[PDB]
């Protein structure tokens, strides 16, 4: 029943999807009855480090259209000082609520959106950018088709510790976002994350920077898939498998 403006189009709103903390993201209808997914974030409390943040992060999504289509589309936008309005495409839903609804996860589609998430990612590494933040809430199912819907650049499921790498917590490396995509692998898998059971967070910091403290891998039907998570959860980054490499992987590539 609500409207908007961004560019001279004239979008009708049908509901709100999202929310942060000055932002909002709504489905929307243009003029075409075409559907659209507009996120609105209020300027009006943001200081100059905080717009510096949104104005790379938009340069950034406004680039990466063009080299992969794992990057969700960003087709317009209208940035004043008050306000920035972004038309992108409208997802199914978010990966994160789509684990939680769902029990069990198919093999080929565990397998299709492994790979949706490596081509994002390593996208994003080519151009010299380590999101350093990855979690299921990053990523948009947009027809049968994992994208990522952030580059971890902006001011920011938000605080999780549970896909944080162990050099993380010490504190800069593409290897960081390695660790954080085998824990959501690590979810599709075992359906937890490889530290969920630790419900204190400190113990949990502990657990994960500690390299005696063993983490499971439970016998599998895919073998590959058992190598690929311990070849991801390698606490040290220099012994971590990188993102080309999991990229020529046999979980992967055989059919
Ligand atoms: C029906 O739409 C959804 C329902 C539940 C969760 C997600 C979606 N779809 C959606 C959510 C979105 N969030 C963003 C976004 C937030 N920050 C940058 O892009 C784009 C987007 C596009 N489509």
């Amino acid at each position: 029943f609500q409207s908007m403006s961004v560019k001279g189009r004239i979008y009708s709103i049908l509901k709100q999807i999202g929310s942060g903390g000055s932002s909002k993201v709504f489905q929307v209808l243009n003029e075409k009855k075409q559907i659209y997914a507009i996120k609105y974030v209020n300027l009006e409390e943001a200081d100059n480090q905080t717009l510096d943040s949104y104005r790379n992060e938009i340069a950034y999504l406004n680039k990466l259209q063009q080299h992969s289509d794992k990057i969700i589309r960003l087709y317009d936008y209208e940035i004043t000082d008050q306000y920035i309005y972004m038309v992108m495409e409208c997802g199914n839903i978010d990966l994160n609520s789509w684990l939680k609804k769902k029990k069990s996860i198919d093999p080929w589609e565990r397998k299709s959106y492994w790979k949706n998430m490596l081509e994002a990612v390593h996208t994003i590494h080519q151009h010299g950018i380590v999101h350093s933040d990855l979690k299921p809430a990053n990523f948009l199912i947009v027809d049968g088709m994992l994208k990522l819907i952030d580059f971890g650049i902006a001011n920011q499921q938000v605080g999780t510790v549970n896909y944080m790498p162990p050099e993380a917590i010490k504190d800069i490396s593409p290897k960081s976002d390695v660790w954080s995509l085998g824990c959501i692998l690590y979810y599709m898998t075992y359906g937890k994350t490889p530290f969920q059971q630790i419900i204190n967070q400190i113990s949990k910091l502990h657990a994960i920077i500690d390299p005696n403290h063993e983490i499971e891998f439970p016998d599998i039907p895919e073998k590959d898939l058992q190598d690929v998570l311990k070849c991801c959860l390698k606490r040290d980054p220099k012994q971590r498998i990188s993102i080309p490499e999991l990229l020529a992987h046999p979980y992967v590539q055989i059919q």
